[PDB]
């Protein structure tokens, strides 16, 4: 199985919050990070990744040069006061790390 970890630095300012993510992987992968947004929250911008968004869910994948072993990317979420995100989960090969 693939080993690794996810870390994220959060800076919330009321109407929005910035999430700086760092993936500590045991190699290079075309990883996936799934983000469950809080009610009424939406992604305002992002970097170092491609984004797929649906009903309350966001999926981030790497741009060509950001496959690890230490990948970093980030995004800003706008929404109601309180935590803007409920879950941030790293998956590789369809399996949660």
């Amino acid at each position: 199985p693939v080993s690794g970890s996810l870390e994220v630095k959060v800076n919330d300012w009321g109407s929005g919050a910035e999430y700086d993510v760092t993936l500590n992987l045991d190699g290079q992968y075309d990883w996936t990070v799934k983000v469950k947004l809080a009610p009424g929250a939406t992604v305002g911008s992002f970097w170092s990744a491609n984004k797929q968004e649906g009903n309350g869910y966001v999926i981030f994948t790497p741009v060509s040069w950001n496959k690890g072993p230490t990948a970093t990317f980030g995004f800003i979420v706008n929404g109601p006061q309180g935590d803007k995100v409920e879950e941030i989960t790293l998956e590789i090969n369809g399996q949660v790390i």
